């Protein structure tokens, strides 16, 4: 009963009003009749696509366990009495104003908002990684923004534990080493998301637009020059590696000549976020000691996970039937009764 598609979440819910698409699907809001307050819903239909049963499952179960201001929850969940009757599953969430990327599109930032903005991302994103996860998609349309300036992280289907080929809506924001197909990344392919997210809103472009896969790392090499054989630690392909160590040297260009307009010390921690060797990179309690943020660094206010967030039993290998079984577990709570 919207957009020709089925949307079955009433009573609860009436008032269904389109938002737009996922990521999972569709997005509406409707109007919460038990709390009074309209409210965002996602409808999600994984169970013939065992990776789509690994990200909802994934989704679910993280923010579920997850209690941050900075991270979006789960108020509610929907699906059918039986599992044999689920085929779709309605996840309910608190409704936000707008996001980052419609935000940046539209909108100048000044010097304070990019301030605030980046160390409520780095504030979220201490407690995600001391949950030892790693979102692993942080981009603009990823953060969501309510009407007071509050900022919230979303979208955990492509989080895992830190101990692919797949469709993303984009890549403009995924570090060297994953591009590289690297195995054996860590929390630092976060940071550099967040800092290519903080290029972003402090010239409201993105820094490195690549138009296809190859392209891609020549916009990086071409701001942050050529990397070393150094830089290029990470068990990647061989002729990959060759091909890249091959290109033209490129000198790094200096942060102030693309952001002659940006505070100075925005510019010394954004240079420490985009660094191509991973483990030079900035971790991000650094990130969040750094002097840029010392107007809002507090580590008594900054909560971390009660205790690392461990799936008991391992996912990626499950058939998408047995996913299934537990995503009707995982829901079971919000079920009358
Ligand atoms: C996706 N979209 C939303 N709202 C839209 C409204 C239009 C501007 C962009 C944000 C959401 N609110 C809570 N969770 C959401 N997921």
């Amino acid at each position: 009963m919207v957009r020709g598609q089925v949307f079955d979440v009433g009573p609860r819910y009436t008032n269904l009003s389109y938002i737009g698409e996922g990521a999972y699907g569709m997005v509406c809001s409707a109007y919460d009749n038990v709390n009074k307050v309209r409210v965002a819903i996602k409808k999600i239909s994984p169970f013939e696509h065992q990776t789509y049963c690994q990200r909802t499952l994934r989704e679910i179960k993280i923010l579920l366990r997850f209690r941050h201001e900075n991270i979006i929850g789960i108020n509610d969940i929907i699906r059918a009495p039986t599992i044999e009757q689920m085929k779709d599953v309605y996840i309910v969430q608190d409704l936000m104003e707008t996001d980052l990327y419609k935000l940046l599109k539209t909108q100048h930032l000044s010097n304070d908002h990019i301030c605030y903005f980046l160390y409520q991302i780095l504030r979220g994103l201490k407690y995600i990684h001391s949950a030892n996860v790693l979102h692993r998609d942080l981009k603009p349309s990823n953060l969501l923004l309510n009407t007071t300036c509050d900022l919230k992280i979303c979208d955990f289907g492509l989080a895992r534990v830190a101990d692919l080929t797949e469709y993303v809506a984009t890549r403009w924001y995924r570090a060297p080493e994953i591009m590289l197909n690297s195995k054996g990344y860590t929390k630092s392919i976060d940071i550099w998301s967040v800092g290519c997210i903080l290029a972003e809103m402090l010239s409201n472009r993105p820094i490195f637009p690549g138009k296809h896969y190859l392209d891609q790392l020549n916009h990086i090499l071409g701001i942050l020059g050529s990397p070393s054989q150094e830089d290029l630690n990470c068990i990647i392909n061989l002729k990959a590696r060759n091909y890249l160590l091959s290109l033209p040297h490129k000198n790094k260009v200096p942060w102030n000549r693309l952001f002659p307009n940006a505070d100075s010390k925005a510019l010394d921690l954004l240079d420490k976020m985009l660094t191509f060797n991973p483990h030079k990179r900035i971790e991000v309690e650094q990130a969040l000691a750094h002097p840029y943020l010392e107007q809002y660094y507090d580590p008594s206010d900054e909560p971390i996970a009660e205790a690392p967030f461990k799936f008991d039993m391992e996912l990626d290998d499950l058939p998408k039937e047995k996913l299934k079984e537990l995503i009707f577990e995982e829901t079971a709570r919000f079920q009358p009764g």
